[PDB]
């Protein structure tokens, strides 16, 4: 592709369902995992008060729940590394 632009389409909307799909098989709940995956699909937007928890509060269910107690800072300071490096290049 040549300058591309950011889309949506149906077929996002059956991505995010095999999300959902993953979350349900994974945790054995689909209720409580169905919410994690619309906070996934909603950091595409990354809305005001929801604009952080989102990508984390989704990498946590799906492998063994409680063993990101660990990964998850690693999560954040390679994000804030990356905002970092982000800065440094608008600097």
């Amino acid at each position: 592709s040549k300058l591309p632009d950011l889309k949506d389409a149906e077929a996002v909307q059956k991505f995010f369902l095999e999300e959902i799909q993953l979350g349900e098989e994974l945790l054995a709940q689909g209720e409580y995992e169905k919410g994690v995956d619309h906070l996934t699909n909603a950091i595409a937007v990354c809305g005001q008060p929801q604009q952080l928890l989102q990508v984390l509060q989704q990498t946590l269910p799906p492998p063994v729940f409680q063993m990101l107690l660990t990964k998850l800072p690693t999560i954040s300071q390679r994000i804030v590394s990356a905002q970092s490096l982000a800065e440094d290049d608008v600097e």
